[PDB]
């Protein structure tokens, strides 16, 4: 039926049918469109008190809660679709990742490099695709794949 990770779900506030990615979080009204050995992708990542290293260029002692780090992420994605912000501009911004520093690029990589949760959603995005929020040690992520 649908691309590797989607599913169809039906909004609780409007009634419509949406499709749903479990591998990537993403979530969108249309039908999904449509592996490589390398993606590209750039990330935007909010670290919370139980990264494995609460600490980032943008703050030493990070204290946020994984709760609140969500929220974070929550409205960057908000701010993202809407077109208020670019993904970008966001990630030089709040990223704790200190790939901020190249508008959160982390270039190409192959299957095996990354924590599993960022690699199975980079993989699972088409090209210009992002995710919504992904976990992993590091605290939660954007993804947004690039090549
Ligand atoms: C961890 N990481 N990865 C990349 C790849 O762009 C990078 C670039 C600048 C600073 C930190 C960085
Ligand atoms: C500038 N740069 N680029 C990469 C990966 O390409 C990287 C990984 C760790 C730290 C700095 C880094
Ligand atoms: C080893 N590894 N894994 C991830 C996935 O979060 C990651 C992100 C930036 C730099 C290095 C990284």
């Amino acid at each position: 039926k649908l691309p590797p990770g989607w599913e169809k779900a039906m909004s609780r506030s409007s009634g419509r049918v949406y499709y749903f990615n479990h591998i990537t979080n993403a979530s969108q009204w249309e039908r999904p469109s449509g592996e490589p050995a390398r993606v590209r992708c750039s990330h935007l990542l909010v670290k919370h008190s139980q990264s494995r290293r609460p600490s980032s260029w943008r703050q030493e002692k990070i204290t946020r809660t994984k709760e609140e780090a969500l929220e974070l992420i929550n409205g960057y994605i908000q701010k993202i679709k809407s077109g208020e912000e670019d993904f970008e501009s966001l990630a030089s911004q709040f990223s704790d990742c200190s790939s901020a520093k190249a508008r959160g690029d982390l270039g190409a990589f192959s299957r095996g490099q990354m924590q599993k949760p960022f690699e199975d959603a980079s993989f699972a995005l088409r090209t210009g695709e992002m995710s919504g929020p992904v976990f992993t040690d590091s605290g939660i992520h954007i993804i947004l794949r690039t090549e």
